[PDB]
């Protein structure tokens, strides 16, 4: 059985009584968040705060897609948190693609594939993004990317394919929409790679359980948490706030 | 704030809930399996069911200790189940002092210690025991030995250490009793190592908080579960069950 | 008496021969081979053309061992030989541990252990690889394996166990350093296990005869059969060529 | 190109060398043998020693079109060389017919038809007569009858239709005439289907290369080898002698 988790709507919750009793922690940058230590919960809305930018997801995914370790091949402009987190060459470490479909990476996908197609009842379809150099990788060059991203694992239960993804950290308003985005188009490709293979296997998506070991949101981002408080809308303008 | 978790009891009556309705799972051994996928649970007990065996745990950390990869070098007569597990020379992956001491590991405990040494409040204080690599190194020489523990992420609030183990695969009867045992005494060395470092630190053990991709008990542990879900009792002999 | 067979050292004579003369056959996959059909010679050397790689042949052992039917238990990477010709679910025929130690495939190592003990004299000493239904059985769920070892038949004669290896088909580069270590070692290990029945049987490897339908060279390793056809060397390196 | 083969005139020599040297082996009746080992050559006559006896040979082609595996439906009276071999029923397993037309022996005749109709340079053109369960059947309900011939491939190289007959086991006097006479016939009928088939294919039979695990003479038949020895008559009566 699946465990019973906690809903996207009751980690809205748990983040709005830490806002309300000032429970912050310091980031590196100096800046407040408020935090949940050890969240899981069954990712079963796209975000938790925020708007859907599905233009810029497009771009991520274009550029996962390439598995370019350069923050200068993310189509169009770069966006400025990817610049402020590359080398001194532009080079980070968090491409997600690279991650999953690179041979350099061990071929992740194509292994956890190749597993679960010989053994739908595996335990060991795992995509391990995350490697044990990754604590003197993380500012190579002097970039400042530590994969947060540990692994993501994948069971199929019942002809339905579930991902639990296991974080390091995750920012709620920009990193789990985006993060998301990419773990949901994981797990639909890979339902429609195993379906291709065998035509009576009929696997179906199913839940994505997202485990993360610090789930924050930055102190610029508090006036979502505190309007969805008083109003339980999900979504201000800064300048209606 | 730490999250809201289920604790043991919690996952004894899951356990038996899945026993109660026979949903089981077929391991790659061809028996049997009850199974939570995507638990999440505040390892507030030592143990799920059976006896806590000490002689054993201390030859297991002896070993670990040792950093050896070769099953020969636990003291005294090597358990079976490593054995069986080992490649044609004796060898295996999972020696978790090999995954958290050795500098072919990227000293993973020492680098955690240092991170967190600096900066307290980092999410980056983790210890990686898994490789990108496993995808091919699991049958080794002809070894069955796929890592089941991921990362175990160590988070310092409030002056308590929390630990997030994340682990793919855990068997709940010997599994989840040695590997506990093993997680504590790292936290706890890490808790004594930050506290020598400074004296105004005074850092304190906090929880160790345990999510296991697939959480399971193999038939041949039915009636412990059993037994349990009748009287209450943890722990059976075989022959008085 | 054992027949007055050729040598490798002939055989090599004979395939350049056909290479010198164009004497060409058209492979299913469109692809040039050259080919001595009803080959018949005693193996006195471990390769015809091309270099041993012992690291291969000992990951092939260990598969064998396993007698498992899927190629991703083959450890490390499995070579892309072996995905290509797999079935959707990556499980092929000719794991040649299967023939020879599996009970479903009745036992064939044992039985003519059996036999042998018994009447060491015996005609009826024989391992059977492949099987009548191989002809509906060769591209199961898409694979493309039709077991090319037919049979191998033992023969006890002063005090020498001779084994008379009968092939179907036979690649002169990989197949045969391959397929050629396997059988010394299942020669040696069933000599060991007859001398460990008996000590004063004192029995000894004798000769391997290689009895192949069609013993091949593919087009892309011709470069290997004209050089040692102007220098004598077995071996270069494609790029030395 | 064809192997370099001996002939049957060279057989003859060694058979008669084998003689001379009294190198003996004893059968499992506890009679003597003459044997070459790891036989292969040519089948360039159509017996080696012995007379040419038509009429028992068109019995044996009758009983093996009708597939049965009963050897009171051998035409005419029953030799007695097949009642000491039935089991108590009187049933045997080497009715070659029964091996190749039999749909419970998978369609070996047709199947091989099939594979060289679609692909003439096919190496996986072979009817596969012998199976593994042959270590357990050979003796069911107290037969002695282990299947002598394993496979015989069929390689059609310049529109000559070649066959590769691989035998455990074959009596020089009464067995090889007798078996050569039914690969004769076999290969006839198979090079008039092929053309029957396609009239541009224009295919003839080939050379019929004999492959054979102990090639042997029956002490009672040593008379046959030594006049030969001797005179260079290839038969006597057993009063003339
Ligand atoms: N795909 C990504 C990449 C990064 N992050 C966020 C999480 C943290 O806010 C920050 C990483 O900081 P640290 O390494 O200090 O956790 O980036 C994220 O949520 N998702
Ligand atoms: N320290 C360890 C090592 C192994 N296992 C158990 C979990 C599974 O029962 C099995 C590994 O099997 P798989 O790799 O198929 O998950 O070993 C565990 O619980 N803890
Ligand atoms: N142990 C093996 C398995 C395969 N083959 C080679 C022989 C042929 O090159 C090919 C099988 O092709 P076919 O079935 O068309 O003969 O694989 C081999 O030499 N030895
Ligand atoms: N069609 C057949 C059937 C049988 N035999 C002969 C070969 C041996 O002389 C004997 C079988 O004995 P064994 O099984 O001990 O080899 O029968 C043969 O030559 N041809």
């Amino acid at each position: 059985m699946i465990s019973d988790s906690m809903t996207v709507e009751e980690i809205r919750l748990h983040l709005g009584l830490a806002l309300k009793e000032k429970d912050f922690v310091v980031d590196k940058t100096g800046v407040k968040t408020i935090e949940i230590i050890g969240a899981s919960f069954v990712a079963d809305e796209p975000f938790i705060f925020g708007a859907l930018n599905d233009e810029y997801i497009q771009r991520e995914l274009e550029w996962y897609k390439s598995k370019s370790l350069f923050v200068k091949d993310i189509p169009g402009e770069t966006p400025k948190i990817w610049q402020q987190v590359a080398s001194s060459k532009g080079e980070i470490n968090s491409n997600y693609g690279w991650a999953i479909w690179s041979e350099d990476n061990y071929a992740q996908y194509d292994m956890c594939l190749a597993e679960l197609g010989q053994n739908p009842d595996s335990r060991r379809g795992i995509m391990i993004y995350t490697r044990p150099s990754m604590q003197f990788d993380y500012n190579k060059d002097g970039m400042s990317d530590f994969m947060c991203t540990n692994t993501v694992q994948y069971l199929i239960r019942d002809k339905k394919i579930n991902a639990v993804v296991n974080m390091r950290s995750n920012d709620v308003v920009f990193g789990f929409r985006n993060d998301y985005a990419w773990q949901k188009y994981v797990l639909d490709k890979l339902v429609s790679d195993l379906n291709a293979g065998d035509s009576t296997r009929q696997y179906k998506a199913g839940s994505i359980i997202w485990n993360v070991g610090s789930l924050h949101v930055y102190s610029r981002h508090f006036y979502l948490v505190d309007h969805w408080w008083k109003t339980g809308e999900t979504h201000i303008s800064k300048k209606d706030y």
